[PDB]
């Protein structure tokens, strides 16, 4: 009766890593997420469906992630990665039987057996499994920009349109339905108005709001950070004002929900977030021989050398207590905001991958909320129904500082220069229509790959900036090479290396 609406949104995303190397950052990053986040989530969805548990939520799979999950090289690579991990786990069980690490090693063997069997039973097709969960009603699926481009800073409306529409087209191709919800990468939003580029030389002029292009693409709602609706300081101690519990409608007709502060902190806080509980598996200590994780957090301030052996049984059991604790918080929020909306949006790979026990926590939370008299779990589609506050949103993001500083700074000016030059050249090339169709399609792929926010995100990170620079520099170089003139076999080598979006439509740049 007059229940609060809880909208859990998981944003699943990885940049394009297929064919670009294996490790530390490369294909293995995708195989890790497939094993530890996506497959376990699919098993939650299968169980809830089997048991008739009604606790829906919203899942984004970015187009570039979905393109990789659906790819033959990735399916084969995952199968090989999981086989090798089973062998590593068997070897660690051989070494650690009769030691304090035996339980961890035994658990790892069981995990990889289950992973291989499940993957095999899915025909290796995770995208199909997610389509099937949506069909059963356990989840709403949402899309995003083709390659998670940073919407407010893309230099042309045509390039932003191509990102949005390529994402919508990818979702339609994979799921045979039109998406109504959309994840703005980094919750990054810009309203209608005069715009001057931060680097030369897209032109300055009045641009439509990001929401107007979303509406034109058939999208009806998205998700923004608290400070975009309540003002004040960005969440990234920011309280949760009234406005954050309301659905907002913009002049364009688009609806938005705002990130709830309390539920974000309760999970993400480096100091009191659930993942820092001492029983949970420690991510950052790796076995010297196998690279597997056999240790527990122990204490948040513990040195790696001070980490105690992992006990899987105690760790998974702990998730039940944390599920009750979280639901207690939702109830307190529901009492403060009768019949309000609580949006709890997270990067998906936090669960199961970074916080190993986090998918079990999600399942426990959902099962509790299915029976809760005060808080109803809903899809985003349902959450945005009913009365909405008429609202205009300021420019911002959910990043540090609540603005664009993470992606636009002294170390990314070179990046943005290349993006802007490529966006201008792509438009012109599409308009001329003199390059072969295949060259135009692959140039479009290279531009989209260049536009991934994942690269500039890392230009102020010491251990990642060289890698990210080589990735963006290579997609830029490939893009310009294709326009200037590449041989057919140079084209084919790029098509094979960089293969998302088989139906890429360069006519989107004529928007």
């Amino acid at each position: 009766s007059h229940m609060a609406r809880f909208a859990l949104v998981l944003h699943a995303h990885l940049p394009y890593v297929r064919a670009h190397g294996m490790w530390p950052f490369g294909e293995e990053t995708l195989y890790e997420a497939m094993a530890e986040t996506y497959l376990p989530l699919i098993r939650v969805l299968e169980r809830l469906r089997a048991e008739g548990v009604e606790a829906p939520f919203t899942l984004g799979i970015t187009p570039i992630l979905a393109e990789q999950l659906a790819d033959a090289r990735i399916k084969e690579g995952f199968w090989a990665y999981a086989k090798d991990r089973l062998e590593r786990a068997q070897g660690d069980y051989q070494r650690y039987r009769g030691t304090a690490l035996e339980a961890s090693a035994r658990h790892q063997v069981a995990f990889w057996e289950l992973t291989l069997d499940h993957f095999q039973r899915l025909s290796g097709d995770l995208v199909a499994a997610f389509r099937k969960a949506e069909e059963g009603g356990q989840v709403e699926l949402i899309t995003s920009n083709a390659t998670h481009g940073y919407s407010p800073l893309l230099g042309y409306d045509e390039a932003l349109w191509a990102q949005i529409k390529t994402g919508v087209s990818t979702y339609r191709r994979h799921f045979a339905k039109d998406p109504t919800g959309f994840w703005l990468p980094e919750m990054a939003y810009r309203p209608k108005g005069p715009w001057k580029p931060p680097v030369e030389g897209p032109p300055e002029g009045v641009r439509p709001g990001v929401d107007e292009l979303l509406m034109r693409a058939g999208i009806r709602y998205t998700f923004v950070d608290a400070h975009l609706v309540q003002g004040g300081e960005p969440l990234s101690p920011v309280e949760s004002q009234e406005a954050t519990y309301h659905v907002h409608e913009l002049e364009s007709g688009l609806r938005v929900l705002a990130r709830n502060p309390e539920t974000t902190l309760q999970v993400w806080s480096a100091d009191y977030g659930y993942p820092g509980e001492g029983l949970y598996r420690e991510f950052h200590r790796k076995d010297p021989l196998s690279g597997l994780h056999h240790w527990r957090v122990t204490h948040r301030k513990a040195d790696l050398a001070e980490k105690a052996p992992y006990d899987p049984e105690a760790a998974f059991a702990k998730t039940e207590e944390h599920a009750r604790h979280f639901v207690g918080l939702l109830e307190r929020l529901a009492g403060r905001h009768p019949e309000g909306v609580i949006l709890s949006p997270y990067d998906a790979e936090l669960f199961g991958h970074w916080w190993y026990e986090g998918v079990a926590w999600l399942e426990a939370v959902l099962r509790l909320l299915a029976q809760n008299p005060k808080v109803r779990p809903v899809t985003a589609r349902e959450a945005v129904q009913g009365p909405a506050v008429r609202t205009a949103l300021p420019e911002g993001s959910w990043g540090r500082g609540g603005d664009h500083r993470v992606w636009l700074n002294e170390k990314t000016l070179d990046y943005w220069e290349k993006v802007y030059r490529a966006e201008g050249a792509m438009r012109e090339a599409a308009r001329r229509g003199v390059l072969p169709e295949g060259v135009l399609r692959q140039a479009m792929r290279e531009l989209l790959l260049l536009e991934a926010s994942d690269w500039p995100f890392l230009m102020e990170t010491g251990q990642a900036e060289a890698y990210a620079r080589e990735r963006y520099e290579e997609h830029a170089r490939a893009f310009f090479h294709l326009l200037k003139g590449a041989s057919p076999e140079e084209l084919r080598a790029l098509e094979e290396r960089d293969n998302p979006f088989p139906e890429a439509d360069p006519r989107l740049y004529l928007f």
